[PDB]
């Protein structure tokens, strides 16, 4: 009938495809400041469940521009993948080598663009059996339009589209494992839950 | 072959899922005028078709805050299941021992927020063989993009997707099963057909 | 593999579900103008390939209200069902009887509202093994976001969602059918058609 | 399983279907300044991988209007199929001609308007077991609502939603292949992109 | 030099134009919900403060439809001028009988449409020297559109545009004079407002 | 001290500006659909008070194309200039000599585009001691932020912006002058007030 | 004739109104990762020119909960003004007097909710001679509709409308006063301008 | 007392303030191919009535990057003034010698940001007496609310909002003084309006 895959904490991993400095400025189908806290907020959650992520550049040496300074100081010792030329980061063999390397069966996947260096490595990762957790608020492209026709395209592959939250939700699973730490990210992502937190503080 | 499994007022129940005071300011895809009609007008239907309803919370002694006063005031004898830790109101045993114990296969679920505190428990539901019905006007999220997200995820796994209405529409089949009591939820939820309901009566 | 299942002239009948004066002030996810402009293209379309129709409405001696004289200046002899009860149309055995007495495999279907009186009968008709096309410019509801979960519900059924101009051109299939009588509906229901006809006609 | 079914260059060939001066006024679903740019710059693409290209028209001596001037400067020796009458351009045997001798089995489809000109031959290639990709910011139409309804059916049916950057680069597969070619089509078409190279250049 | 005219509650009154049942259909700048909660703010705000008030039709008997039952139930012994023809209720000289019969120099106004039953008496008005401040949100008209013309024209002539939470507050200026009764109304309108009370409470 | 200066179905006089057949499909601030039924509304509400109405053109036997024939049928024995190359109105000296033969101090105009055969010769005739009365939803061009700046610099000379509906009623004053007629422009235009027409008729 | 009466940083205080926990889940035409970051940009802006600031709350020991800690870990020096009953700030004497002491004649304000707590202080400091700067994306409010609202009031009275970025480079006047300190400013609250800065750098 | 005071092509000067390639990164209030566009139509039109046109840039050889290389192309003999320091493009003394010496008192100004690099010289020269003209849909910023806000700053100083086209038509006066050059700006710069020209040419 149906199976609930959802994340494990133990069986996942998270890859940040292209959030590079000069690619960032085609994102328009979220705001600057939404988009940028959506990102670190994933990259706190990698950090928060310790789970294996994975870094990847698409041409940094040239109008791409370099990787976002935050990822590499949140993940100085994750594997670095620049891809010279390949766009797909499937078809490069570091990259792939690097998943496999992992040895997790779920995929957690955030990048720029959505409809290419997200689109791309997705429908390859599925193919090759990989279960995989779009986070949607934290990949941007051009336009809405876009957006959605990349939603379309991922989810006829078998692609579960989530978000940040509710990816940090699913890892998590219960409060109790960490209610101050888990609290923290939720408080600094979350503007309105962080005001909560202080109103109930006083 | 297709099937139309509609909504049978003798085979369902209705399960609100931490409709809190805290977690309601971070929903944001409905205006608060909107959606608390909405989710009230959800609650007269469940009452007026004296369908079994459970009430459950997710950590409501912190910045989560208390149930909204109105469904513990209308569901006074409802199973009230506060979860100090699941987010997944599935993970939580007295929720599903609750929900079994109505003896219902449709569930009728609304909740905050959308893309997990109704996700996850509709996709845990649908995996044990329930007919879930989605009250989506009545759960609310962060943002357009997040819920048509959690949509997706939720049509994927062949979660049926409705609003407070339509499922009213569903378990009444024929306006001369109560033409006053049923037109009443209706004027005192669409003020268009409250006005059409006055200019009618002059 | 799939089998496009196209329109055809001779196998195809409308069916105009609850039109009526009071209904039609809840729909707000189409302008009025719009609206009235696409209903009664569907409606020139229908008469134009002089398809059976079948006109219904429910409780229009109520605050639902009559339909509007224009179908019924249109239709004059066309099967007018009024349901004094059932919701769904297809409960009512008089609409189904007219229905099936066309001998039409393919439904076109619009109507208000779109989540209520066009979905369920959709369902239904799908479950008895039609070929539903919904025309969903010319079906209305109360905003955009019941729409989509309305669209999605009939999607996961197996309905076809069209739009006027669509379901005219599917049913036309050649323009040198009758080049004056089609451009004469298009030029009367689309504007910027009507403007390049004028500036090509000088 | 799923198989990632990309765009190969050696594969595929391009159909632009009726971007006609008079019915891009028909376009609103996309800004005249985007949309110009969007077919521009798919057509830039279907030389640069020198993809067999099909221009192909809809009562073009009449108030639809002749083919924008660029796609006949741009494919001089491209098949031309002005069709006199099959709204539906699968329905013309001059241009299935053309599109099978080819040899492509993958289908680049883009034209105006989407619910029509576009979703038709698009479901009837589907059903020659042809793999369609559409080009979703390349193919305008009257509305947002018209154009999510005829992506509905298109996906329903098989097609492939893309658009003219993440078929580009899916045909590319590596930046490498050729650097200032492929960057000079982005720069061309993506003034945030241009910013990007002008301000490295420096 | 400037002068801060704000609202005083020993010199203000409040005037409801024209909130009929049939007119209401007319109102889609605002979602009916919204719109309902902000006049009923207004009034409750009216009556707490004890302003004079004065209630106003135009053509109640036709398809302009009756008031509604909310005003006459809150404001019984209130001025009501039932307008057979005049739109302009300043052309009522029963109306402005009332209006100076109030002795009150501060016009709190509000009603359908804002284009005319609003802004033709609001001008009028100003014209005899009255000092006119308009509620914004409980005007309702046909689009945002005929909104902000109307705004512009009554903008230009010296009109304070607000809305009932601002006017509610310049009238009762300190929460000091009564925190229980001011905050009753507050949450009593702001979904959001009440969230934060209840949770405060426990 | 302010003046309430409004429109007198005596002194005033309607202008239409190039509402042409090619230069239509540059408006997109307004659906063809209600852009439509404004200018005709509009159309309907000076014949029905009798106004002198002047129609006038820009380089009508070019890509500008003919006046829309609604309004040359509607007005047969208006004056009608055709403009060769004043761009501005009211640099035409036919078009003046027509505005200063019909008497009137009132200027009602509407035209396409807003930010140029609508705003300049609107800030001539202002200049020239004309009261101009600017029908804003029968005025049409390129795009919202186009339309706001035009406004903004109409409302600085001194315009009143107002729309058909509006301008309608400040002619008619009094409903009692032509129920009937009046009421038939209004349903007639008002596809929700014909509506509420029908209901009442029942 | 017209004077540029611009900010100097000598003769500038900036005003911070009630930015509380409970009071900014009201704000609703902002979203909250744009809205946090704008008012931390106003912060950050008000201690590098080291301006004379001023905090005030409303009813803080209520729903309407303590100021955001941010603004008190920032400005500990600062005058904090608690006021218990006084919606206008400026009926706070203890308020005022912070005001005048500062010795400052250009008043930067900021706030939430815009109508109130920005807009009636504003009012009042213009009513006493006072230049009054408003920072209308660090002011958040209910809804776009009430924003402009309270736009047009202020700019009616004479206050200046404007940003935290043109606030800051309107005090900053000239780059090379401190090139990387302001850069640091604009690069910490514009991730797009933090992108253009990483990738100048490599 | 008002005066039309319109653009003059023998009076008039044109300003491009900070059109750089990284600042344009900025602009989110136009989508990059209007704004693109709207720039070189601004151009264009500078270039077609031989205007003295001014350029100049911000801090060009740090993060804001070189100026567009069109303006510098089309503008070769242009004074080009570098502002190493100054944001107010009137506080360099270079720039505001340059405009003096063109001896043009109207000045047609456009740039990025609005709320900065556009407003500060513009209120600036408006203070000196300048009869400033915005182009608004050349001129961009962060979000439309920081460029409503502009707006009103700049309207408040009495500066004229316009667009690139209302630009150019008042200039040009008349159609006859340049009929084919006219024209082709507008088929250059306006897709809808290039498709009217290539229907009425077959
Ligand atoms: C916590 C967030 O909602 C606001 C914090 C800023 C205003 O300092
Ligand atoms: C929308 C309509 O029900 C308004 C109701 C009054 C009470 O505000
Ligand atoms: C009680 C109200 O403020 C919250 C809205 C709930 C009923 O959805
Ligand atoms: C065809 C239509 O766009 C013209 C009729 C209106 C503009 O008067
Ligand atoms: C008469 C009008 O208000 C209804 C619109 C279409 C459905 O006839
Ligand atoms: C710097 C900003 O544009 C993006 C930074 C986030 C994505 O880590
Ligand atoms: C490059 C693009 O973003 C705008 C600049 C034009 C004017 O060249
Ligand atoms: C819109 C037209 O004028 C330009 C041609 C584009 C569609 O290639
Ligand atoms: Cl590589
Ligand atoms: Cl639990
Ligand atoms: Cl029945
Ligand atoms: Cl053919
Ligand atoms: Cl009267
Ligand atoms: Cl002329
Ligand atoms: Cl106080
Ligand atoms: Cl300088």
């Amino acid at each position: 009938s149906f199976t609930y895959k959802r994340l494990d904490k133990n069986d996942a991993a998270v890859l940040f495809v292209d959030h590079q400095a000069g690619l960032l400025s085609l994102v328009r189908d979220f705001s600057p400041d939404e988009f940028k806290n959506n990102v670190l907020a994933l990259a706190d959650i990698a950090r928060f469940f310790n789970l294996p992520t994975i870094l990847t550049t698409s041409f940094e040496d040239g109008p791409n521009g370099p990787l976002v300074p935050e990822l590499k100081e949140m993940f100085p010792q994750a594997p670095y993948i620049a891809r010279p030329g390949n766009i797909n980061a499937w078809d490069n063999e570091d990259f792939v080598k690097a998943v496999k390397a992992t040895g997790k069966k779920q995929l957690i996947i955030a990048g720029v663009v959505t409809d290419v260096c997200v689109a791309f490595p997705t429908l390859s990762a599925l193919e090759e059996g990989f279960d995989v957790f779009v986070v949607t608020d934290a990949s941007g492209t051009f336009n809405p339009v876009v957006r959605d026709a990349a939603w379309a395209r991922m989810t006829a592959a078998g692609a579960q589209l989530m978000n940040w939250f509710s990816v940090g939700c699913e890892l998590h699973r219960d409060w109790r494992n960490d209610i101050e730490g888990f609290g923290a990210i939720l408080g600094g992502h979350l503007p309105a839950y962080a005001n909560l937190i202080q109103s109930f503080g006083t």
